């Protein structure tokens, strides 16, 4: 239920966010201010482009600091058809206008994200498949939340939200701890009881190996989906308890290559990094 | 000069900006540090995507943050001709794991930027024009200062920093102000004899008041080429020390049109908001 | 229209730099409020120096972190003439008593900011100067905004707020650049379209070359005013386009002699750096 | 001493202080950077005023941030007899150029200060007073420890730094107590063994029931010097171990009518209201290119 | 009066301090939110663990943040008989439940402090004694003001709150100076006029130098009562200005030793390193 | 391996969070700066209590701001038996007076834990259990990363670090969902892939509630251990994947007791909130 979402954002994380983008956008005096004045205005927020709408509560605790109030027309993950008029905000034309950028950008990414999320999540139920498309780590610094929330907002799962989530064995650890033995016997040993381990294969033998040290998960990295399928199906087989993720040069037109019923889960960087921004108005009115 | 340009970061927002960012990343206790162990290594730095190279300041920033040395094989603004190796980082192991996404997430971002950047200046040139390209207030908030740095990198101008860099009338402080005159005058009697007012324009009607108004710059938004130009020549006749900028549905592929003798700044959203990342990798050796 | 200033200020920023205030002198225990308690209580506030008031909205803010409320019986930018009774603060006594100090201590320096410009923004008009009086960089660390406020509430420009408001090419730049042709030549590259550049001038042969190399105004620096608008007059006649800011040893006193129909702008530091504190009080008259 | 006052600054919040006036200054793109390139440079600090300097640590550190250093001609403290040459400053020009404002506004005010604290001093020693001068609490926001630090250099003391440094009843605390006795019992009830507590006054009334109350200091505020000196007088007759402290309308010419020889501090608010700010220039000199 | 001692916290350091342990619990997305939903309930706040109850600033400003109410049917210093109903809180469910654990925590280390100062603060007044019981600076780091203010519930002194409050002569200032003379010359000189000097002694030479040279205070460290007393009775003797204070290796059940008419003050590290948190808990039931 | 446990904190929030403990300890002037002095000076950190050493890193990094250098003459975890000569500290004399509150403070309570931890381990062990000892979330806030740490050097595990390493559904979870089975299908629908859920449970029927509908982690809360052996025997019994944590009412004094077979995790609030500091002192010589 993408309306409940919103529940998993910290209040306090959230506007100390908001802050930053304030202070980031305006740091000394606002000369603009004048041109507007404080007197109480009104304003509607216009979709141009479709996809799915995400970013509410960020677009809520910008106008809030600045005490404008928003009023939704649609709830949170719903289908945008252009052009459509989504909210209303109300509050002194100065304020209104100071959050309005800052506001527009953040709805405009979040949104661009959950509408390619849903994308990969319907090409894939399109195909039958019933596991879970995430997101990738491949996230712009300092905007991680935003992005993580759009990602769950279009239907497709965040991964682990930071290196603290599950402990990973990326291709350089394996590398580092001398072999894929090593090193997941290493990471189980050092993961908490409480964590999960992922390690990232090249190869059959790799994800062999990593679920013989008893590897969670086993991300199948750079497979063509022919090599992919008789790889996972081979896991699967030997190995039911272990998670199979599927990663690399996945894009939303080879997505069904790559869904089969021994992929766990899709990650697709593409998510997140080619995500176009929607187009988003906000007009005072 | 595109390897002059990291003067422009002061090293002290930098260093503050990339501690955030990995505070962001690795919150806790950071478990794959075990797998890796601290000895020395040595990882190269590959470049997979064609375009424009660009964030080598933040990168470098990042890892000696982490007790890592960087060694660049390209200059900052080299072409990238995939698949070519770009740089070395050296150090402790688990330090260096430790950087790897961040560092990656911050290059492929700029470079996808100043790739943007790039071929939009060259489209420009080969249709002879003089202007300048630049971006627009579409950033991603917080990231703002890596994304303006990008699309320097890639030859476009940053335009206004922030809302402290130029006085900008918007349509909407237009509404709010009554009329472009009343929001023109506001706006020159507010803004500093430091700074220069810019006016959002819909129409040659509004352009003229706003220059008659005394704007520095005048922006004229989502015009069609057909009736840009003819509005662009009339003003520059009329008011040759006015600026003019175009804004509005510009794309690599219709910029040419939009190109004019009369026309001095063009800014783009998708140089931001649709620009693609890079696809780089950090490969332990 | 100095009621109007407020809105200059952005309310994020405000708030948190009243918090880092607030933080810095009191960073722990708060023992005297034992001694007022928390009863709902009253306060004035008294103008006991003459002057331009200036500052509300830091005052308000402070007092608003602190649950109090405040009403003004003088808008922002009134004449002060002691001794006034300017407004009216109300809270628990605890919370009017913690922020006095941070309260007055800011109200005091923006109006004794404001004060000094609008003499100076007298003198001038005394003078029949139609120029912009401003302030100078010349300002206190991490204070720049009630600084920068006061000066525009007293009438006053602030100039270029920071480093990226526009690109100033100071005299040291130029040594750095090898020559005022150099130096603005790469500034005017520099500087994006939408920025203005300044050159830092102490001969009337570097102002005509940084005019020549496009600098949009152009900063005599230190000039006799004898000196001054013979090449003032000579620049705005080559170079109509260019703006004409004077500075340096400029005083309230001497102002009227560095007005002239060229000068465009005059910047003084002592705007900020000499201007007295104006006397305030808070004196506290109730309970229940 | 004033060389070793620097040891009384702590290190990181100095870091921080200075790196908070540095993203005050320069929050965005620097393009006045590509003005002078990033080629080794030298710069000249060049006191233009007549006073006391004080500062260096402040100024120091901001030229470390940014990869410069400081050699400096003068000691802390040092009498300033303009025009000299006070330091020197090397680094990359661009570094320099970003440091200069802030550095100069600083060591400006931070002098300021110290000049008018030092010609207090003196006025005070002239008139054979041996006791302490002081500040008051009446500083900038944000920029608190510069000027008391300032105060130090220019050998006045820097009264309590914050409202946690002694128990500081007001007029208005005695308004709100219900008056001196009340708010000065409460007020050692509930200072700490640890703090002192003092009590500001306008009549030898309100000084006795302070002292007879346990106050540590009594602040005679706003009296006239012919008011002040009896009262002073028999208050340290009835209370020896109780400190007085006068402060109201002292000016640096006034100064010495205040002084007595039963008025232990002396507290202007001018030597931080008042105080201008000195003048300095930091003219390069040199620029060599890069490599 | 304990009631009062709220006063004391500046709200805006509060509300900072409540702010930095509230992005502590939870950085990121808060999955247990959709377990619990958004819905208005109810919450009591149990008291399992006997003592004195400390915090309610803190519990509350935590839960304030929070958008959730706080009622209190105990004031703040009362004693806790286990099993007792302390308090209710109000709000959204999902609000209610990102607060808990740093609430109890809180108020269970609060608490647990007070309940520890209140112990020695009534050893004390059972052996007659008229001094001050106190903390010392042996505090968790950013974690201060809560123990301090815990310390102040429980009837015991704050002491310095940190190194501005006044002029502490420890053994290794004395070292580094010299000499007890030199360093107590040297922080009387340094010292402000508003600040007090206490210098750190073992023996009564020490502390009669100490004395001597102006110190306000003398910290008799780690003496045994039997040589304690003979040496802060000639101290007062000489110098009945000078304020004595006792500290080291002083419990909860040797503490009426150390009393005496000639000690000022007893500091005891363990009000703050060894007390106990108390057992809260926080019960939704609706 | 105790000395390889620096690794896992990440040196970037070392860094923050040391600097707002030294702000916190010293705001204004330090005037007994100048009874120090400057002049280089050497100081012996000395133990006075028998337990584990831990919080060296916490230690240096306090340190190495104010320009000191330690040495270590017992390595990160080693058994402390009183008096004994630990390290060596040195610098400025008012830079290491500077430090000597804090750091001590920082390394009482970190060895405190450790301690604490090492002897519940050291019982569990004695009783042949080979589980893992662990500790709870009751911490100090704002100090979590020093007790967490802490924990690991002593040998016990530290649990979920925060509220989003784990899904932990509490009693009061399961009362606002309306049952254990509406709560942990809520959980494990809401859970990320990678996350694991856990189920604070006072009944068997609970329990099996709880492992029926997909709890990874069953924790049996405030059993006596003759109730809570039968209870977990069982559960493993029908349901071998799902691991088994005891808590409530252990101390080091009745542990062994709550040991058994079927119980994988023992967690222990007593760890970090009853764990008494342990005496150090830093003698300047």
């Amino acid at each position: 239920d993408a309306e409940g979402l919103a529940l998993l954002l910290p209040p306090v994380t959230l506007a100390a966010l908001v802050d930053s983008w304030l202070r980031e956008d305006c740091p000394g005096l606002n000369y603009a201010a004048l041109v507007s004045g404080a007197g109480p205005s009104q304003a509607a927020l216009w979709a141009k482009s479709p996809g799915v709408l995400a970013g509410q509560p960020f677009f809520d605790a910008i106008f809030t600091q600045l005490n404008c109030q928003v009023s939704w027309f649609l709830p949170e993950g719903s289908k945008l058809v252009p052009v459509a008029r989504v909210a209303e905000v109300r509050g002194p034309a100065h304020c209104l206008l100071l959050g309005e950028r800052v506001a527009l950008n953040t709805l405009a990414r979040c949104s661009g994200i959950a509408s390619a999320a849903a994308a990969a999540v319907e090409a894939a139920r399109g195909a039958g498949w019933t596991g879970h498309v995430a997101g990738t780590r491949k996230t712009t610094p300092g905007f991680r939340l935003v992005e993580k929330y759009g990602l769950l907002v279009g239907g497709a799962a965040s991964h682990r939200y930071d290196l603290g989530g599950l402990v990973m064995v990326k291709d350089n650890h394996v590398v580092a701890a001398g072999g894929v033995e090593k090193a997941v016997r290493a990471a189980r040993q050092a993961a908490d009881f409480t964590l999960k381990v992922e390690v990232e294969c090249s190869s059959l033998q790799e994800a062999v190996q990593a679920a013989e040290a008893g590897a969670d998960l086993v991300l199948l990295d750079n497979f063509k989906p022919e090599e992919l399928h008789p790889t996972a199906t081979v896991l699967k087989a030997q190995f039911p308890s272990v998670a199979v993720e599927a990663s690399g040069g996945i894009t939303l037109d080879n997505l069904p290559q790559f869904c089969g019923p021994h992929i766990d889960v899709i990650s697709m960087g593409m998510l997140t990094q080619a995500a176009p921004a929607l187009d988003f108005s906000l007009k005072l009115f």
